RNA sequence: UUUUUUU
């Protein structure tokens, strides 16, 4: 029932170009610039329209409450998605945003998302919101939403987050009564807009969060339902630790005169901050292997570990074998109760349960304090699933480890592993190279 | 039963 909107723009009005370079900012020479960039790691794509990279805080010129919550997290220095992306987000251009796993993307785009907010006329009663986040799962939007609650405490700015499996009265409410920052899943949203509990008409600000996974073959025509409710001159802004090929045409529907920047590698690329360790075993050793590496990981105060299995009945299955067997062991997927679901996250997230077992429901996104250990119990249906994966662990600064289990069912993803394993300059397996060559 | 994504 939701249709293309075709908008009329000239009648609505709205502010676009409000970024000034900061003094320390606009005195960098030239090679000033290469340097920081090059010691950074960030690539502007060739050709396209892009400001100099800040390098700290202060030259974002946000306001101040949101520099105190910066200094209440101890945040020292932007990160080089921070440092390019600021930037190019607050001068208003459209841009896809690509950095390792951890990286600090969240605020890249969330901070920019309130000054943008700051120079548009207040919300009145019944308007929606002027920044729209579409994240792929449901706990990935409630993190977003607790991020830009931390920041917007202290400000006339509501934030709330639209999601399935949820009670609708709270969300209604908080939707209707105004909020400038709307975080959401797809279907939820969609199912508000039919229905007419918000609407897109004051949306300029749209973040497209894990934007490879929005534009897969199952969220695409979601995310283009609700994009085909927004105003065509929109800011519109993709992030993501992987930007394979196969998205890339598409992604320039929904996108204008575009800048593209990378951090490291422009090939695919897990964080490298993580050790990565690949056994070569059979399917039926699975178990048996599982069970010593969690002694061993167990036997060690930093423990927290996330399991990822290819299906919602082996999560289970595994899930319950572990706590039969009698492990302290929680799972997550989709055939859960969404109340079942947050009190497990939350748990895992507070240190009161060390092993949580999820499909790939937890492998996008997820910033959870202290994951130490991640265990592909089985290997995922890609190189990009790979790497998000593994990146749950090695956030910021933190190293953290990851163990798979490969089998000879496996064989046509090794070549794209081993690729990622030397990109990351990763001691590889013999046994994985000898059942490649084999 | 890939996995997610409004009852
Ligand atoms: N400038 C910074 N310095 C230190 N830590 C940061 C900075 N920016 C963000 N972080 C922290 O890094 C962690 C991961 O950031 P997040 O946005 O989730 O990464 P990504 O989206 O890039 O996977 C979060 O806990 C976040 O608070
Ligand atoms: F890329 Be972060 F892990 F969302
Ligand atoms: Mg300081
Ligand atoms: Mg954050
Ligand atoms: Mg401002
Ligand atoms: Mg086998
Ligand atoms: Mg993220
Ligand atoms: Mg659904």
């Amino acid at each position: 029932l939701r249709k293309k909107k075709w908008d009329l723009s000239e009648l609505p009005k709205f502010e676009k170009n409000f970024y000034v370079e900061h003094p320390e900012v606009a005195r960098l020479t030239p090679y000033e610039v290469d340097e920081l960039r090059r010691k950074k790691e960030i690539t502007v794509r060739g050709g396209d329209v892009c400001p100099k990279p800040v390098f700290a805080f202060h030259h974002a010129n946000f306001p101040q409450y949101v520099m105190d919550v910066l200094m209440d997290q101890h945040f020292t220095e932007p990160t080089p998605i921070q440092c390019q992306g600021f930037p190019l987000a607050l001068s208003g251009r459209d841009m896809v945003g690509i950095a390792q796993t951890g990286s600090g993307k969240t605020l890249a785009y969330l901070l920019p998302a309130i000054v943008h907010i700051n120079h548009q006329p207040y919300l009145e009663r019944g308007d929606g919101p002027i920044c729209l986040v579409l994240a792929p799962t449901r706990e990935l939007a409630q993190q977003v939403q607790q991020v830009a609650d931390d920041y917007g405490k202290c400000s006339r700015l509501k934030s709330t987050c639209i999601y399935g499996g949820a009670p609708k009265g709270p969300q209604i409410r908080d939707l209707e009564r105004g909020v400038e920052i709307c975080i959401a899943t797809p279907g939820r949203l969609i199912d508000f807009l039919e229905s007419g509990k918000t609407n897109l008409r004051r949306c300029t600000y749209l973040v497209l969060d894990e934007a490879d996974r929005m534009l897969d073959m199952g969220f695409e025509p979601q995310i283009r339902k609700i994009v085909d409710q927004i105003r065509p001159d929109r800011q519109t802004l993709m992030w993501s630790a992987t930007w394979p090929k196969e998205v890339r045409q598409l992604a320039e529907d929904f996108l204008r005169d575009y800048t593209q920047i990378n951090v490291g590698n422009l090939e695919l690329s897990a964080n490298h901050n993580i050790l990565q360790i690949v056994d070569v075993c059979m399917e039926s050793e699975k178990d048996h292997k599982l069970i010593q590496l969690m002694e061993e990981i167990m036997a060690e105060k930093e423990n927290k570990t996330i399991i990822f299995v290819e299906t919602k009945r082996r999560c289970d299955d595994l899930t319950r074998r572990m706590r039969r067997d009698g492990w302290p062991a929680m799972c997550i997927h989709g055939d859960k109760s969404q109340p079942e679901r947050d009190w497990v996250l939350n748990e895992f997230r507070s240190g009161k349960a060390p092993i949580l077992i999820a499909t790939d429901v937890a492998s996008r996104g997820l910033d959870v304090e202290d994951v130490k250990f991640v265990i592909n119990y089985d290997y995922p249906n890609s190189s990009e699933d790979y790497v998000h994966r593994i990146g749950r662990t090695a956030r910021s600064t933190n190293k953290g480890t990851a163990y798979t289990f490969f089998t000879p069912g496996n064989l046509k993803q090794a070549r794209e592993l081993i690729k990622v394993l030397e990109e990351a300059n990763q001691a590889i397996n013999p046994k994985l190279m000898q059942l490649v060559d084999h």
